[PDB]
């Protein structure tokens, strides 16, 4: 089976809002969002559908962009590293489990330029 999705909404997890948040969705999420390779990374992997038992003994810190999405839209982060960090690792996820020259590699590369660019245009925090 799959596991359960990294979780989006946490009561006892302080959150807050502020400017580069704010930015990580409206600029840096909605730029990759809308690319024409983002959709293999719009949703968890799905080990199941996709046929990889190994998926999940292998990847101990899934992430994707709809989790993103869903934690910068109903508030879980605290700070804009965290946000930063869910990207980062699910590049480094992709990297690790597939070989090079794959095309979802390939996809993933074209979205981390994009991703490189947005960011160093974050806001100072205002
Ligand atoms: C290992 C891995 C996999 C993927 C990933 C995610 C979603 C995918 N949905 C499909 C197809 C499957 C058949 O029904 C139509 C859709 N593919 C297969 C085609 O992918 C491709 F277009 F990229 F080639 C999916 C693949 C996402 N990350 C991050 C992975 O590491």
């Amino acid at each position: 089976s799959n596991p359960p999705p990294p979780e989006t909404s946490n009561p006892n997890k302080p959150k807050r809002q502020t400017n580069q948040l704010q930015y990580l969705l409206r600029v840096v999420l909605k730029t990759l969002w809308k690319h024409q390779f983002a959709w293999p990374f719009q949703q968890p992997v799905d080990a199941v559908k996709l046929n990889l038992p190994d998926y999940y003994k292998i990847i101990k810190t899934p992430m994707d962009m709809g989790t993103i999405k869903k934690r910068l839209e109903n508030n879980y982060y605290w700070n804009a590293q965290e946000c930063i960090q869910d990207f980062n690792t699910m590049f480094t996820n992709c990297y690790i489990y597939n070989k090079p020259g794959d095309d979802i590699v390939l996809m993933a590369e074209a979205l981390e330029k994009l991703f490189l660019q947005k960011i160093n245009e974050l806001p100072t925090e205002e």
